[PDB]
């Protein structure tokens, strides 16, 4: 859906920029500084799911650029790796979100993150 | 979910550029020169649903900023109107696409479009 590379690049950080804060909003709420409301967090949740699913597709071949390493492309199937383990994380926040229990969610949030920061560390510059 | 307003401009901007993609990218499917899928374009307007909630709660009291205008924020109840008329359509939208046809999803996509522009026009620098 992208008539050049810059727009794939732009797409994915714009993706990343929401996904950021609608993950990074809850860390007061797992931290406990900020109330839990289960149905606002099931409600957020639910959105980054649908946002966590987005970057993706915007890495395909030949768009190359932003802070994506060359990496990405030469090693396919690791990337596809990190993503899908990230994916599935998100499917256990989600679950943990809609049971609404707070100990389930902040153990998930922190697995969640530590799936961010294990795909940044290989394939962000 | 803002530490600053320029955070809060961060977010609209990323959560339109999102929607210009998501939007935009069926413009070769409504027009005829892409094949239309049926189930495709369900999908993709699910994600456009979603992402169109996004916006609006990014424009609170003191996020005045990027190119969104002041009367934003002066005429509440007027900007108010636009984004739920944006909304609506995109509920049209989406009854369209879920009904698989698409001469009622051109009709719909165009009455989106119109409303993203209506709303420009005013309250986009
Ligand atoms: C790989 C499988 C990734 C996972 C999982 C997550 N991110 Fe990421 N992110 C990735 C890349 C390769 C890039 C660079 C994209 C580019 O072309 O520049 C990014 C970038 C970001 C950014 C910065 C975006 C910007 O405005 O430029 C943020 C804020 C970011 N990513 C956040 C983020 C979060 C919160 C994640 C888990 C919830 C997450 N990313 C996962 C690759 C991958
Ligand atoms: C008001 C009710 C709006 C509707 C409906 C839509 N948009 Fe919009 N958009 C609006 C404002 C006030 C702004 C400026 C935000 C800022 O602080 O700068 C925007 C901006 C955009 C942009 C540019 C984003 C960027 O990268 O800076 C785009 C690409 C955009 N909007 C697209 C868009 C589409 C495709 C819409 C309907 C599907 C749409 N907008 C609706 C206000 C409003
Ligand atoms: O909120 C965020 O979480 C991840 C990472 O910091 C988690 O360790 C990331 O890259 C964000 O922007
Ligand atoms: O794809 C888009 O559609 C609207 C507008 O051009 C429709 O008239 C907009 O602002 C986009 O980025």
């Amino acid at each position: 859906q992208f008539a050049k590379p810059e727009d794939a690049v732009k797409y994915r950080q714009s993706a990343a920029t929401l996904m950021a804060s609608h993950f990074g909003r809850m860390t007061p709420v797992v931290k406990g500084q900020a109330p839990y409301d289960a149905a606002q967090i099931k409600a957020n949740v639910e959105v980054l799911k649908t946002l966590s699913a987005l970057p993706w597709a915007a890495f395909g071949p030949g768009t190359e650029g932003g802070d994506a390493r060359p990496e990405i492309w030469s090693d396919a199937a690791s990337f596809k790796q990190k993503q899908q383990a990230f994916q599935d994380n998100i499917v256990k926040l989600s679950a943990a979100a809609d049971a609404g229990d707070l100990d389930k969610l902040r153990a998930a949030f922190g697995d969640v993150g530590a799936s961010c920061k294990a795909c940044h560390d290989a394939y962000r510059k």
